[PDB]
């Protein structure tokens, strides 16, 4: 089991990826209650990385499996297939 | 052998975290020296994020052993166990 | 195959950094399309962290081969190894 952590704001938000058995899924805090977030995806291994612009948070996670690493982007309307290409 | 590393401020501070062994150590940087940090908890993979109110800084460490993470909570005066749990 | 992923600014610039086959290799991108930076060094585990001076940014990654771990330091004009001593 793996983990990558990111947070933003003041609250703060922060959200917590967790690699298990190829599966990617997410754990997420904002300001109450741990909840399951929307995040499910194939990965035995992650990182992640966020910024605000204004009001908006983005996400990008980095899922690898086997020798493929695959960028998904969260821009507050879903979670979609990034442009992100390794070596 | 697994790191995180995280910073903040404008000198900047920074915290790198270790896992070997299944212990989580911490080294530190606060502009001067490296130094052995107040951190220590079970884990053999460790990720971690942090942000500032001003004024202290709030990290969080999530410490995997086995199948269970544990976040670990500094708010400026030691360290606590947070209120995550899994999925 | 393992990830460490740190970004800044509003673009945003991203710099993914990937250990596999015993190297750590950085994919970059700047708000166009992705390019492999100049990032080389041995590890088969990384993590990383940055901060920015106004608009000059700062990285620290930090590079573990065996028992032991080497921060490298970009600050505007190449890499150069850091002070980092683990325990
Ligand atoms: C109290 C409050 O305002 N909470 C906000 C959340 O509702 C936002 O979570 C996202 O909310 C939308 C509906 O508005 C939808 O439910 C998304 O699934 C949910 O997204 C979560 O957070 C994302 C950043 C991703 O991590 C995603 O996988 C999660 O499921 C959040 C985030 O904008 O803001 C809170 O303030
Ligand atoms: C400032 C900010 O966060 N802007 C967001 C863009 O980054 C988002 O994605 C980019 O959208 C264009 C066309 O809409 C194109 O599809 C790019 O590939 C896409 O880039 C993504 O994000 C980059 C940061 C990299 O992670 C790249 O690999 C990704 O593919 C758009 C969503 O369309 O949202 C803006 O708000
Ligand atoms: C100039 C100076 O004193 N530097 C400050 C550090 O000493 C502070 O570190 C904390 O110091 C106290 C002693 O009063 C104690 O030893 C804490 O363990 C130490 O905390 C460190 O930093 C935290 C963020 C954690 O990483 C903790 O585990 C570390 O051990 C720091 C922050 O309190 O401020 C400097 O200015
Ligand atoms: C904005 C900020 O930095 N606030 C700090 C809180 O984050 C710290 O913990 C949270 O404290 C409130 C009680 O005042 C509440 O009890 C939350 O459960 C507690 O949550 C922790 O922190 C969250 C961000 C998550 O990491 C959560 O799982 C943790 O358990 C308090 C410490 O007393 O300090 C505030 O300054
Ligand atoms: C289009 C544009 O102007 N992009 C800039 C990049 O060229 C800069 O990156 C680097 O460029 C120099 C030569 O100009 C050299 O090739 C550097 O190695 C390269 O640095 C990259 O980015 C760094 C932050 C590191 O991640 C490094 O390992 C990379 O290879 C960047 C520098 O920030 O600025 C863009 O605007
Ligand atoms: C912020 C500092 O930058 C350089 O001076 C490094 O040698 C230190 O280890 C630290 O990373």
């Amino acid at each position: 089991m793996q983990t990558a952590a990111i947070s933003w704001g003041t609250t703060p938000s922060i959200r917590v990826y967790t690699a298990n058995g190829n599966k990617i899924t997410e754990r997420c805090y904002d300001g109450s209650n741990w909840y399951t977030g929307a995040f499910n995806q194939a990965g035995d291994n992650v990182s992640a990385t966020c910024w605000l612009s204004g009001s908006a948070v983005h996400i990008r996670v980095y899922a690898t499996s086997g020798g493929s690493t695959t960028e998904w982007c969260w821009d507050g309307d879903g979670w979609t297939r990034g442009a992100y290409t390794g070596l």
